[PDB]
């Protein structure tokens, strides 16, 4: 039935996930995924095409849940740019800090588009908001969105590689976006309100 | 000795460039371009391991053109903001017109990395050039340059589905700290041909 596919489906993501959370994303098989998920192995691809699409759902959730976190907090501070730094900043601090996320960021090069489904209408919706209240100086809405978001991965990967990298991530971040220079620091230095 | 294997190496990269050049980086295979350089599909695991580092040969050979192109013209200029913002402008506008260019960035994810290692030391040195006349605002080199390329790609293939360069070019100057309103002139100046 369509129904014993969806819950499937369901119970592989959150398989692979606690897996992924515990070992890396890189370093779990699709075996130990379907046994988690109490099915055959050679019954995955009876509800995924492949490996990429699940690392993608995984990818999904993740995101997701810190974007619902963060319309919860931070668009609850009046100065747009300051809920554009702390949104950004609290996604680099996240990168750090989540095994799983840094696995996103580096063994995904799809990370951009998952990224684009489920923060890109967020971070846009942020920055139109700014933009109307003459706080950013945009030419292209969604150029902008998607230049965030592309940086905000070559950032990461750098970072992982190697302290406000937060802080300095978001003032460039907003520098692009119109906020002058030196006034952009400081406000990516303001106290960040608690995520958890 | 193994010298041929060198010079196949080489055979390899031009037979790919001008294959894919004409038909389009993913409707070229191992078995065609074996054959423009002359060796049996086969013997290609000999020379590299995988279709990707050959990709990437290909895509460093195209950066590394205009690279070296742009070094001889563009740093000609006196305001730094311009060097990077016409230099900007050119990959863009290479990316939209070239069909092999157009492929890098929408069928290879190692992208990024090979922009990386072979503009990536030219941005920086404009980058840094700015940052010394206090034209720009950057505090991490790296950051600037490592995101200056991550946008590029994004911009791109986003593009890729009027004046786009003049745009992508602005937002990059406003990144690294010129006025806003100053951004879209410098980034609409006339273009130096690179050649
Ligand atoms: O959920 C998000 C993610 C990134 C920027 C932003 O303003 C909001
Ligand atoms: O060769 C380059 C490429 C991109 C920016 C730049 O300043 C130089």
């Amino acid at each position: 039935r369509a129904q014993k596919r969806e819950q499937t489906r369901a119970r592989l993501i959150t398989s692979a996930r606690t897996l992924m959370a515990e070992r890396g994303v890189d370093n779990v098989g699709i075996a130990e995924i379907t046994e988690g998920a109490n099915i055959g192995t050679g019954t995955f691809y009876n509800y995924f095409p492949d490996r990429e699409q699940l690392l993608q759902a995984v990818a999904e959730d993740a995101f997701e849940s810190v974007g619902i976190a963060l319309d919860q907090v931070l668009t609850k501070l009046d100065d747009p740019a300051e809920v554009f730094a702390g949104s950004l900043r609290h996604l680099v601090r996240h990168s750090l800090e989540d095994r799983i996320w840094g696995g996103f960021f580096i063994q995904m090069g799809a990370a951009h588009p998952v990224l684009m489904r489920i923060l890109g209408p967020r971070a846009r919706r942020d920055l139109l908001h700014g933009l109307e209240t003459g706080r950013f100086t945009i030419e292209d809405l969604d150029l902008a969105t998607t230049c965030t978001f592309g940086s905000l991965i070559a950032a990461i990967q750098m970072a992982l590689s190697a302290d406000d990298k937060d802080q300095i991530f978001a003032a460039a971040m907003l520098r692009m976006v119109g906020v002058q220079a030196a006034e952009a620091r400081e406000i990516a230095s303001r106290p960040l309100p608690e995520i958890s």
